[PDB]
């Protein structure tokens, strides 16, 4: 079956832990000190004259491989419109994701617009509210206010029958320090697991690859079943 949505509206649902902090803001990565037993993380993502996903993920270490546990409920979408009419162009540009401290969280959050380009040359928006908080009791990073870039290139596998999207990403904060940094030092297998409902029609997405945070890069392959 065919993703009842485009992939690039997917692509910020489908692991923040594995952007590369530098030296200097090591004691401002939330995102692995709450590792290996994880953060919870939430968002409304409301596309502009269209519908909006409600999402609640759990990221967290089973063994040594890092998975993100997702359930993505979408509603009010049109049928005709950007998203279940398929309109979008198949990319991703780059993003200043701009982070701040939820302190009586424990935790962090962020707001932000995504930009999706229309086959027609109109952009359609992506209004992102998040909010993450740790799973464990033990101690973790509450950062001064700073921002994630990010770079991201999408593909196909020719020899691919089914409805996937091979994804390709670097980012960067700007603008150990926790035991869970350790865990981040070399490259670490990755697993995401996302159920999802748009309008009643329902789907799942299975991806799998690997993240090497000491140079900020994400290398996965997605699959959906329909």
């Amino acid at each position: 079956g065919k993703l009842p949505v485009p992939w690039p509206t997917l692509v910020t649902t489908l692991v923040q832990c594995f952007s590369r902090y530098p030296d200097h803001m090591k004691r401002h990565d939330f995102f692995k000190s709450a590792m290996p037993e994880g953060y919870v993380q939430e968002r409304t993502i409301s596309f502009k004259d269209d519908g909006k996903y409600k999402t609640r993920a759990v990221v967290k270490f089973e063994g040594d491989t890092l998975v993100n546990r997702i359930e993505l409920k979408g509603t009010d979408f049109k049928e005709d419109g950007n998203i279940l009419g398929h309109k979008l162009e198949y990319n991703f540009n780059s993003d200043n994701v701009y982070i701040t401290a939820d302190k009586q969280k424990n935790g962090i959050k962020a707001n932000f617009t995504v930009r999706h380009n229309v086959e027609d040359g109109s952009v359609q928006l992506a209004d992102h509210y998040q909010q993450n908080t740790p799973i464990g009791d033990g101690p973790v990073l509450l950062p001064d206010n700073h921002y994630l870039s990010t770079q991201t290139v999408l593909s196909k596998d020719p020899n691919e029958k089914r409805d996937h999207m091979v994804l390709l990403e670097f980012v960067t904060a700007a603008g150990s320090a926790s035991q869970g940094e350790e865990l981040f030092t070399g490259v670490v297998p990755i697993l995401v697991e996302l159920d999802g409902d748009v309008n009643g029609h329902k789907f799942s997405v299975r991806g799998e690859g690997e993240g090497d945070a000491t140079i900020g890069k994400l290398t996965l392959k997605f699959i959906s079943t329909t």
